[PDB]
């Protein structure tokens, strides 16, 4: 996935609701500063939901991959936004940003 891209991805899709880094406040996504190493429904001091915690996992790209692509899929109690993701093409990229970005 390209690094790139996948900043300028993550810009052009999610940007005013997540973060991906330190200080990335608490506006409505969760501030995913380590996203690529913890499990599930878990955050530092946010309001997190029941569905998340219910979903019991671990974030990988493997996982998001089809969060991203299916938010009515894994569990219908999400927030459901649209469809997803362009394609695969696109969530690699993301990813691959995402991967450093959160992690810095
Ligand atoms: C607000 C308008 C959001 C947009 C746009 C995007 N996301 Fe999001 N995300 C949001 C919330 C409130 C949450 C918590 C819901 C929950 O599952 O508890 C999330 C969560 C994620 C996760 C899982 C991390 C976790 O909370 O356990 C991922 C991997 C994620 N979001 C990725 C993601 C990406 C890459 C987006 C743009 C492509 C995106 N989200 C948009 C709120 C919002």
């Amino acid at each position: 996935g390209d690094v790139e891209k996948g900043k300028k991805i993550f810009v052009q899709k999610c940007a005013q609701c997540h973060t991906v880094e330190k200080g990335g406040k608490h506006k409505t996504g969760p501030n995913l500063h380590g996203l690529f190493g913890r499990k599930t429904g878990q955050a530092p001091g946010f309001t997190y939901t029941d569905a998340n915690k219910n979903k019991g996992i671990t974030w990988k790209e493997e996982t998001l991959m089809e969060y991203l692509e299916n938010p009515k899929k894994y569990i219908p109690g999400t927030k459901m936004i649209f469809a997803g993701i362009k394609k695969k093409t696109e969530r690699e990229d993301l990813i691959a940003y995402l991967k450093k970005a959160t992690n810095e």
